[PDB]
């Protein structure tokens, strides 16, 4: 065999580093992937290597860390995503990707559904709704372990309440807090397993939005290690005035 | 805070949501760090390291000022990387820590100036380092470098374990600091920003100039530290 490769995929993360290098993380079928472009920002590859971009890379991982990008080639771009409303929702989705799967987990359905996460946010009216949707569709792929059939307390069926320790749901006994409305639980119960195709076509309204992103940090932050800096991205305002 | 009424501008530098849906707040201002609560509507949510202007109420009966508007001003979606999100959060803390009313016009525009770096630029720990020495001389806070910490011989060059300054040569047990971590330790508290950006150390060094920091403000500064848990 060989220690040169070909892989495919997006660009997640880029790095200028003090030398000159270029660091990117690619999200790809086969996996996550780290690798440094040398001399990257003075040269061929420096274009290329940006966010969002599908790329198509030659990589050489030395005998003893880092891979090291030979070649690589723009399969793919989305101009759109320079929007800055557009790009705050693909660099949520990216983030958030890397976030929640942990090293190995990241497998080929998880990069197509990555992959068609940033085209709708990219091409569709609404793309908060494409990153809620496409956010929590991916936690069905990923290490977390997903449960709104009972309360997460004491067991109840059918939980309608908000949990703010676990990011779960509670029945009203266990609950502090009034239930959720009907379309954020109809969303909070099926949105894992319904197609995003038929969730696209359901949007929650605007007002009833803040709730779904709540218990979507809650619950990823306590299932899933880590900083969760994703939530940087989380929306949380508009900027006043340049 | 000597009105009971105002209206504010900052950085969140902590925040948490309570159980029940509150939103705590620590922000440094201009005119210094603000404790307040976000009951439950309003315009931001006042996420960590953003720049928000707040309305906010304090009476005679409230422990917390209390925010009755918020707007974004400005964030730095780049603190949303791993590694920039950590160092911001270890200048949050230090800066919590670091000023007891000590927080000034000039502290908060250094702060804001260090979230920036860490950022913007390719070298994050860099801007740490130099940001929190250059916060140390607005506090209180400033490490007597040029005498020994012992004795007051001038010019020390060499490690104080005890201290986190530097000894003389007399009183050290240590082997001298490298030239370039001693060329930091005596001038990152008055040169600017910008010229200490311009000459880091490399990365062999650093973790001597961590320790140093470390020291000094475990044995200068008030409260235990968060702040710790976060250096490299
Ligand atoms: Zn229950
Ligand atoms: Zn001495």
């Amino acid at each position: 065999r060989s220690r040169t490769a070909n892989r495919s995929g997006i660009v997640i993360r880029r790095r200028v580093t003090p030398a000159g290098d270029i660091i990117v993380t690619l999200l790809t079928p086969q996996g996550k992937l780290k690798a440094i472009a040398r001399g990257g920002v003075k040269g061929p590859l420096s274009s290329s290597l940006n966010l969002f971009h599908h790329v198509g890379v030659q990589v050489y991982q030395g005998p003893h860390d880092l891979a090291s990008v030979k070649q690589a080639v723009l399969e793919g771009a989305l101009p759109t995503l320079a929007e800055p409303e557009r790009y705050a929702f693909a660099h949520l989705m990216a983030e958030f990707a890397d976030a929640l799967f942990q090293e190995g987990e990241f497998s080929e359905q998880a990069f197509d559904l990555f992959a068609a996460s940033l085209r709708g946010v990219a091409h569709q009216p609404d793309p908060e709704w494409v990153a809620l949707v496409m956010s929590y569709k991916l936690l069905g792929l990923a290490g977390v372990i997903p449960q709104t059939a009972r309360c997460a307390r004491c067991g109840a069926p059918d939980p309608e309440h908000p949990d703010p320790l676990g990011g779960q749901l509670l029945c009203s006994k266990c609950a502090a807090l009034p239930p959720y409305p009907p379309a954020v639980l109809d969303f909070l119960r099926h949105a894992v397993r319904r197609t995003v195709r038929a969730s696209f076509e359901q949007p929650v309204p605007s007002a009833d939005r803040p709730a779904l992103w709540r218990a979507l940090e809650k619950f990823v932050t306590v299932q899933v290690g880590g900083v969760h800096s994703w939530r940087q991205l989380v929306p949380s305002g508009v900027p006043v005035l340049s």
